């Protein structure tokens, strides 16, 4: 079906975050596992999977408006050295994302292209519950300290 | 069955004192689920359910005895900012419905409605358990430490 | 997550109206059981548990978005006094609070929190099986007349 | 097989009087259940859902026949306001298909169609049942009066 | 172990009115199962048996407190002619045994026997369920209409 | 609930396409089950099902709103008479439908209707995996040919 | 453990292979379903993921030997037009895959690194399976036909 070439350009940017994330919050799952924290890192391995299940739907909506999907620029991970850096790289990448979603879902609104809009406000809703087990997190080091949040999760 | 009209009267105020602890209580579970203090949150969450249940009961009481039961007037919320403040709050809301409830059971006694006695030290035996709860938690916040305290109630 | 101001204002607005139809409602369901119209009884306590399901999301709504839940201020209950009038009264009630969550749809639209836009539509969609449930009771009250509509309402 | 011209055209008479009588008792189906009389509206669903088995093996008939089903012209509904018309012209509308169906059987029977006539005699005997409903309803109403009638088709 | 001789004295006073209740709600019960009132009949069948089962309670604790329980003495049963004045008998007979049980309450709490006190606020909880079925029913009689009432407890 | 009269004269116009694409796909699934090609049947027979679904729900909520849903009005089947032409007669009325979804969509948000809305929203995402389906069909025949795509759809 | 840094090196650059062919796969999946193409789309799925543990793999073996993975720089994806090239595109790349996987199994086997020549050879002989599934295909079109081909790669 033919889609507008602008919504089709902002789900391939879309997909060029969804594309940063896959990678770089499984990078930092295997690097919180490779330190034995193996709770952080299952659950970040999570939140890559939920990425890349963000990009296989848009992925498939791309090629259902006969765009072509664009895997192959892959914008720069923010990987950090530690616990607390690396959470931080995730929130500050989630909360760009957040603000790409919001001008794509105006742009869907005003051509009329009310199932991207939908697809990409189930993103949206995905990413704001990330956004909140981030700062949730980051807010749990600063009550419980930053020992006893890395001792929580280094067992399963 | 047309019920004393002061026992009537301390039955609404007893009713009053549990809507104050659902509305406080289920805010402050919300407060700590939102934190991240998952366990803390449940907790606070089963004795806001506990609260809505003494309501029902005395509502139900209230009707029987041909009186108005008044959900109409809500007393003053005690939100605390952090753990310690808000487990201290629930305790001082406590100790005030429990002094009302020893006020209300000698009215009963007083002109015979053992029936409502009954049900208002059934209640007042579970408010002696909400007590016992709090101030356990403030002690053991003091002999393992804030910081330790909030870990173990991180998790469910 | 840091919201915008008045989106949150709308949020405390709409849980305000949710504070009085639980209380409003679960006050009705105890009166129609409390007659011994068990039916209306326990259609009208599902109602009340629908409206503290609304509320819940609305207090972790705006507790995400960093803003303060109100559940201190509570507006006019409105009680009728036989089942017809209890009905009308539901029925007002859901019209104003329908009233409220068009206009916060209005200025989470406008600043792009399509997020509590979502919440805040799923809410409509159950206000307006309420309102349909409403209607329809009060139209069969016409139809089969007071008290056979009295008397199917009996018995569970 | 090459079928009788007159007999398919007889046939997509019959077929078009399905085709009203599907619409008319959807319709007159969701409007009992609109008013909240749910056990009306279930069973003018199941007579809805007849007719459309009987528009199907209609159908099959006609395209093995070698004929051309239409399912393009749609005669006059008759849609009542209350109860009582409804019955009466989902009544009228039975009474008008089964003369055509007597008059399409006579037509197979001269020119020895005798699988369509065993057909539109499985059809008719259906029909006959829906008589018996329509016109036991209509009694019930005078036996037990409208109020108690309609009392009796709310709940399922 | 050697009871107070009045409060065995009240206890056989309680066990007079049961003794009186039983044979009435009994009486009251079969005759409403003969008129074809089953409803009726089966749960003013039910309201006997508790009676028996207080009965029953009240023997045995007379017999601890060496006393000798007294099953001769029958006071007036009160039979109705019908099903409203049958539900008034009840409720005349329920609201002056209530009035005996908090007189011998009262004379427990005196001499200390808190077993008896016990075990009479547990029969007094039960007669306040009989007094609320009953007070409710005839509110639904005037809800209604007795014919309606009447019909709804034809059929169990 | 009394709704916008333009809003209900756009779910009738919606409801009116939905009625076309019942018949006309009802009437190509059992062309393609006559000629032996049930594959294409079944699954063009449950493409009618979800429009009947479709209509249902517009049905339902036009009722709700107090208007007059439209089943008399039947617009004009376009019929193929080979495969190829039916499934582009399928997707040429899909795409038409999808253009009134869209402006309907829009008088919907314009007056706040935002269930109306949704509910449409729900249906269009149906017809866009119609279109999708509809055109890879014809894809699918260009990729493999028409009587190899054919021979794949004899069987079930 | 410290490992060879040319050893690191190596595992790197295989990794940098992974993340090529799992998006040229996964894209090529897709477009195969977006085609209809769903034996086709679903195999080449299942190549992707495969992919993707071999990428797991390599990303905590360079961790445990005290490296840093490089998911940062992504090589050309090559991506096809039709069936035909995109199976050729994968046999293209597999075949350089597999030429850098033999020098870093001469690498490790010259310093001793034998679990990673372990664990290399383990992705090496998936690889060769890999080649024989695509060279095989591109037999079976030769042999089949393309219309064929495809035909038997439409359903799953
Ligand atoms: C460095 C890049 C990637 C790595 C390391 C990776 C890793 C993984 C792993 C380990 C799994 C689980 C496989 C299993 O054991 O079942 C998985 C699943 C999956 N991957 Fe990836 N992946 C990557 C990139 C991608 C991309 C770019 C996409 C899509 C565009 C994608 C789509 C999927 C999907 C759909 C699943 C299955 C999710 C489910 O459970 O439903 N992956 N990935
Ligand atoms: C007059 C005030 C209230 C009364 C009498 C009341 C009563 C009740 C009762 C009887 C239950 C079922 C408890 C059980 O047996 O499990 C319940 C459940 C619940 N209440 Fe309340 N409630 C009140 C206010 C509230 C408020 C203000 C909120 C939230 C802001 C709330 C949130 C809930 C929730 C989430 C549930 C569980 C519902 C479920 O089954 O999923 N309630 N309430
Ligand atoms: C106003 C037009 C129509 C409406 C609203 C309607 C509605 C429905 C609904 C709601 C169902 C149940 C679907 C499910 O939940 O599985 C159904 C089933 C069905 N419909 Fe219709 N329909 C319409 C027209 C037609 C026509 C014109 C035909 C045939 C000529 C037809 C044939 C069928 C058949 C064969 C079934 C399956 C029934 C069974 O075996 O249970 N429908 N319809
Ligand atoms: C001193 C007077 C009575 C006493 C203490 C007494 C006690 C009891 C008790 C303890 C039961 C068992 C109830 C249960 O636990 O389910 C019972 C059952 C029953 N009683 Fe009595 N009762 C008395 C008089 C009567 C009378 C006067 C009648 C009828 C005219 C009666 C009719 C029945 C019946 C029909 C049952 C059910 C027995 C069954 O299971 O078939 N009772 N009674
Ligand atoms: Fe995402
Ligand atoms: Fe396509
Ligand atoms: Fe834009
Ligand atoms: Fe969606
Ligand atoms: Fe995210
Ligand atoms: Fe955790
Ligand atoms: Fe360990
Ligand atoms: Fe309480
Ligand atoms: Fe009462
Ligand atoms: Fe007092
Ligand atoms: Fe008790
Ligand atoms: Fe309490
Ligand atoms: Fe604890
Ligand atoms: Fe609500
Ligand atoms: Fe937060
Ligand atoms: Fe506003
Ligand atoms: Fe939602
Ligand atoms: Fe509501
Ligand atoms: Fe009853
Ligand atoms: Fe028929
Ligand atoms: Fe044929
Ligand atoms: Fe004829
Ligand atoms: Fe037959
Ligand atoms: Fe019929
Ligand atoms: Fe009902
Ligand atoms: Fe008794
Ligand atoms: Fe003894
Ligand atoms: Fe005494
Ligand atoms: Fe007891
Ligand atoms: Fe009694
Ligand atoms: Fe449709
Ligand atoms: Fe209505
Ligand atoms: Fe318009
Ligand atoms: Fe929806
Ligand atoms: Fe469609
Ligand atoms: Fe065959
Ligand atoms: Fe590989
Ligand atoms: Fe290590
Ligand atoms: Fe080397
Ligand atoms: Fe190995
Ligand atoms: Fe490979
Ligand atoms: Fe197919
Ligand atoms: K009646
Ligand atoms: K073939």
């Amino acid at each position: 079906m033919k889609g507008d070439k602008k919504v089709i350009q902002h789900l391939n940017k879309i997909l060029g975050n969804e594309l940063i994330a896959i990678n770089q919050y499984f990078l930092h799952s295997r690097m919180w596992n490779d330190w034995g924290l193996k709770r952080l890192g299952a659950h970040e391995y999570h939140e890559s999977i939920d990425e890349m299940k963000h990009a296989d739907k848009l992925i498939e909506r791309i090629l259902f408006l006969e765009g072509a999907p664009n895997l192959q620029d892959l914008g720069k991970l923010l990987i950090g050295a530690n616990t607390q850096e690396m959470l931080q790289c995730d929130l500050n990448l989630e909360l760009k994302a957040t603000k790409d979603l919001r001008e794509a879902i105006v742009h869907c609104e005003q051509v009329h292209d009310y199932v991207s809009r939908d697809l990409l406000k189930d993103i949206l809703e995905s990413e704001e519950e990330h956004i909140d087990y981030l700062e949730t997190q980051l807010g749990l080091i600063q009550k419980v300290g930053l020992e006893n949040y890395l001792q929580s999760h280094m067992h399963e």
